[PDB]
């Protein structure tokens, strides 16, 4: 009569190596990441039956290095469904 | 009569061999990344049934290296789906 | 009588070798990221029954190196669906 | 009659070896991430039946050196439904 | 009649070698992670039957070094289903 | 006629090694992590049947270092299940 079914199956398989060698001197300098960010500064939404998916992100700085090298999976979603003002499913 | 099934089925299989291998000296020099960004600074939406999906994202600097070598899912999503106003499905 | 289904398969599947080897002496300068972004700085949307889908992005600097080798299926999404102001599916 | 099953299957089997050798010396120097980020400062949402999914995230600054190597399923997720307004599922 | 179940299986199988050698004198200098956040400061949400999931995430600065090396599932989640107003499955 | 089975099953196995050398004198100096954030400062929800899912995280600053090296699955979690406004499943 009703079947309602959420599934979600992540088969994730990786086979690798990472053989890193350094066999002389090196010299890395990846300095200076002060980016200044100023947003609405200094300076002299919805209604009744609705759905709303809003995100505001702010990131000053990111530094990835030698990082996710197989596999990287991170944050991963599915199926969003921001239903709203009343869903109704009817047989007769 | 009603069978509502929301599945995600995600394989990933990835086989590789990432070798690095440096011999001889070196110099890696990246440094620097300070964007000034101002935004809206320094200066002198939706109605009753609606749905509404805004996205606001402010990076300042962002900066990715030797990453994400193989198979690289990172943020995955699907079937975004934002009803705003009432749903109605109806058999008779 | 209804059936309602939200699928999604993703199947990745890479097989490859980076094999990277320096033997002599390198050096790499990528130095000096710095944009200066300012918008709408030192200066003297919908209605009732609607589906919005507004997005804002600003990014001062991005810098990728040796990245996403293999299979980048970083960010993927499907099937956005944005509806507004009441649906209605109806069989008699 | 009526079978409600919410499941998720998460295999990940990954298989490496990282060999990282540094056989010479060797300098790096990564610092200096002062982000300065100042948002809506040294200045002078939804009604009734509804669904409302908003998410703010402001990071001053992020920094992964050597990691997430293999099999990273790091904040992974599903099937994210925020239902509003009262759900009828029904069969006659 | 009525059968409910809500099952979760997280299968994670890693096998690897993480070999870090170092046969010469080096220098790792990653200091300065000040980022000056300074938010909605030096300034001179939902209805009656509803489902509101929102996030507000601060951080300050966040550093991971030869961190996550294999199978990191941290902070791994599924099937968020947030409903609000009245749920109804019905049989006759 | 009626049967509700909540189950989760983990099973997480790792085999690694991490064999880690110095055979040299080195120095590592990761100092210096005082953001300052100021929020809301220095300046001159949800109505009767809903279900509410809201999380604020401030982290002024977090350092992890040569951590998680294998099957990391602290703070996993599934099926949230936040209702609201009164449930009913019935079979006649």
């Amino acid at each position: 009569a009703v079947s309602v079914a959420l599934g979600q199956t992540v088969r994730i398989t990786c086979q690798g190596d990472s053989l890193r060698s350094y066999y002389a001197s090196w010299y890395q300098q990846k300095s200076g990441q002060a980016p200044v960010l100023v947003i609405y500064s200094y300076n002299n939404f919805s209604g009744s039956n609705s759905g709303n998916t809003a995100s505001l992100t702010i990131t000053g700085a990111q530094a990835e290095d030698e990082a996710d090298y197989y596999c990287n999976s991170r944050d991963s979603s599915g199926h969003h469904l921001v239903f709203g003002g009343g869903t109704k499913l009817t047989v007769l």
